């Protein structure tokens, strides 16, 4: 039904610290014959569930190093990876990608692995998709980590997460040219241009899913919804803020990556205003737009702030 094709397993015989096994579910009610990757780690009978969710052009690979401080701390962790990236299968159409195919995949995984005492754990379009779930069903959550993300309202009312598209010039306008203008994409160098301490190895990790540019219609498309927003995307963005600021009674952690061109401080100091019970946030300093990137630092003092209220 929705043309996909699959990565070659071969290509990710050799990645660097990612010892991971895969687990699949391609019976999820909404895509049929879709397998969507993620990863399973820690006590399956944690009480505690960290639900990982990356962004735009990454994978799972992303929480590398999260991951297993939240497994040594007595949680189950669940990292996801998106329809279109990493081991999941991509759909080969721009048009299929939409935030509500993105949005559902999302519900439906919660639901087919009965997710409860989930402690979000978002960035950039991890977090654009994320901020907009536990409104559909907050008794699953319970607390929220998040990194340089916002929420895809209206320009009207949250201008601060509109002004990033057209602001600065070498902020988002540099990076969507990065992303769906060359006909060679290779996500290797994109990395290493926009994650500067990344290794040689690393960023062959973060290329690793996509052998030639017929599986890369979901990384193209990612960049266009938030230059160009529907309004379902609208409608939902704009619920969550409601959400955030007045139903929420929740633990938060906020991490900010400094040097982000994209989502920094002029985008997080007024997201950590509508999150209800938002703390004073962890400024990282040498952290771009993948605060993942200096994740164990991330992990270790969130976990350190929840416990400080248990």
């Amino acid at each position: 039904m929705i043309n996909a094709i699959r990565t070659p397993d071969q290509r990710f015989s050799n990645l660097d610290q990612y010892p991971f096994s895969p687990n699949y579910l391609d019976d999820l009610p909404g895509y049929p014959g879709l397998r969507a990757h993620y990863l399973d780690e820690g006590n399956s009978d944690a009480e505690d569930v960290f639900l990982c969710l990356h962004g735009e052009p990454t994978w799972s690979y992303l929480y590398r190093k999260m991951i297993p401080v939240f497994a040594e701390s007595g949680a189950r962790v669940i990292a996801p990876d998106f329809f279109g990236f990493g081991k999941s299968d991509k759909p080969v159409d721009e048009e299929d990608y939409t935030f509500e195919f993105h949005r559902n995949f999302l519900l439906a995984l919660i639901e087919r692995l009965d997710l409860r005492n989930i402690t979000l754990v978002v960035q950039d379009w991890g977090g654009f998709l994320g901020l907009t779930l536990p409104m559909a069903d907050p008794s699953r959550f319970k607390r929220l980590i998040i990194m340089n993300a916002c929420l895809m309202t209206d320009p009207v009312t949250q201008p601060a997460f509109s002004a990033f598209v057209t602001q600065p010039a070498d902020g988002f306008t540099a990076w969507k040219y990065d992303l769906v203008t060359p006909s060679d994409l290779r996500l290797d160098q994109f990395m290493k241009r926009w994650a500067p301490t990344l290794t040689e190895a690393e960023a062959s990790a973060y290329a690793a899913p996509f052998p030639d540019t017929s599986y890369q219609a979901g990384v193209r498309k990612f960049p266009k919804m938030v230059a160009q927003r529907d309004q379902a995307c609208i409608d939902i963005s704009t619920e969550a803020i409601s959400f955030w600021q007045n139903d929420w009674n929740g633990q938060t952690f906020m991490a900010i990556g400094m040097k982000d061109k994209l989502l920094g401080p002029d985008v997080m100091y007024p997201m950590k205003a509508l999150i209800n019970g938002c703390p004073e946030p962890l400024e990282i300093a040498d952290a771009g737009h993948f605060v993942q990137e200096f994740g164990e630092q991330v992990a270790r003092e969130a976990l350190k702030h929840f416990a400080e209220t248990e």
